[PDB]
């Protein structure tokens, strides 16, 4: 993955 | 958040 | 959120 | 995945 | 997936 | 957050 962020 | 994961 | 995951 | 974010 | 975000 | 992991 590239940049599957969780906030 | 609780357990908002990215796979 | 609770358990809003991305697959 | 690319950028399936969770907020 | 690309960018199936969850808010 | 509690246990928002990235895989």
């Amino acid at each position: 993955n590239v940049g599957s962020n969780t906030y």
